[PDB]
């Protein structure tokens, strides 16, 4: 049995970047019905990343990005079941305002609200608004995240920290209200320094899918991930990062594929910088007939120490129905749903 999520397209064209692509800004309503359909799918879970800075281009490419803790405020008030999960860059948010926003959203949510905690790692994202501490974060970000979720620990468990370190002085810190259930803290630690963190401190841990249709090619990232929660004797699974360009055939989803690398929008890729394309920044990609893409979901779920996967879509509205309708109704690690 595995959990499904939804990567909410947050950034303008989802996660692909192709003139032959769907166009498309996001927006709220966007975003809100492409979580009320996972909902109705029973998607176990809706995350959005921050993305602060574009890669231009003819497709203007994530140049158009909204606010993942705002976005998913206005989520959560227009949901019932689905988990909600924003993102927080730690360099642009205080500790403190992260613990009462996360008390906030839970309050909203009914207790459906976690955080992805993300060191950040684009220079140029932090560079332009001056809050780039030097070539040394590089080396410490993952020191600063073990001070940055010691703080937001002490604010959800007691309401108060005082705290002491390299990087933060909390002086009787009070946060209240304090979430109405235990705080879900997610990271996508894919280094040695990354997954020791997650397997100290985080629910689960988010890594890359592999590959176009060698579903199974992550097992060595979940593996290592599995051998850091030794470490710390805790439960920390994986969720595993896909797109699904899904259609009645084998022949019909091989053709949308082609198509979107023939559009590859050069320029959008330059800035960035049967094999994986840059046109989806490399995604593991599921490309098949329902009948395949269903088969293979199967094979990422038998993957040691792998939890969950984490969908994206060529087409997001049209890609869950299809999932929804037609993919999760043939896996055998769906067969839970009423
Ligand atoms: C599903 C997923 C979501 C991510 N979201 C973001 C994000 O919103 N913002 C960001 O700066 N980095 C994000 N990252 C980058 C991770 O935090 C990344 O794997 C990490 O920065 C690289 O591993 P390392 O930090 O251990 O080297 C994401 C990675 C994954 C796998
Ligand atoms: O940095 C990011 C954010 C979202 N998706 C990715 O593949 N990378």
């Amino acid at each position: 049995m595995m959990k499904i999520g939804v990567f909410v397209p947050i950034g303008n064209n989802g996660w692909l970047i192709s003139t032959h692509a769907p166009q498309y800004m996001p927006t709220f309503e966007l975003n809100k019905a492409i979580v009320q359909k996972a909902e109705h799918y029973h998607f176990d879970f809706a995350l959005s990343m921050i993305k602060l800075r574009g890669f231009g281009g003819k497709t203007e490419f994530w140049d158009h990005n909204l606010e993942s803790f705002t976005l998913m405020a206005g989520l959560a008030a227009v949901t019932s079941r689905i988990q909600i999960y924003a993102t927080a860059a730690t360099l642009t948010l205080p500790p403190a305002i992260v613990a009462r926003m996360a008390a906030t959203i839970d309050s909203i949510s009914g207790g459906r609200f976690g955080v992805n905690l993300v060191t950040g790692w684009q220079k140029p994202e932090y560079e332009q608004m001056g809050i780039w501490p030097g070539d040394d974060y590089f080396s410490r970000r993952y020191d600063y995240l073990t001070e940055y979720v010691q703080v937001l620990r002490d604010l959800w468990g007691t309401g108060k920290s005082d705290f002491k370190g390299d990087f933060f002085t909390m002086n009787d810190c009070r946060v209240s209200p304090q979430p109405s259930v235990p705080m879900k803290v997610i990271c996508a630690g894919q280094s040695d320094a990354g997954m020791a963190f997650s397997a100290r401190y985080a629910d689960f841990n988010f890594c890359f899918g592999k590959g176009v249709n060698t579903p199974t090619a992550f097992a060595p990232t979940a593996a290592r991930m599995k051998q850091a929660a030794e470490q710390t004797g805790r439960d920390v699974g994986s969720y595993v990062l896909f797109m699904v360009i899904a259609d009645e055939t084998d022949d019909a989803a091989r053709a949308k594929w082609e198509h979107y690398k023939a559009g590859a929008d050069e320029e959008a890729l330059s800035w960035l910088t049967d094999p994986t394309s840059a046109v989806n920044i490399n995604m593991g990609t599921l490309v098949g007939s329902y009948a395949s893409v269903a088969r293979m979901l199967d094979e990422v779920a038998s993957v040691p120490g792998a939890e969950g996967v984490l969908l994206t879509f060529d087409d997001f509205l049209s890609g869950i129905e299809t999932f929804g309708e037609r993919i999760q109704p043939l896996m055998q690690c769906r067969a839970h749903l009423p």
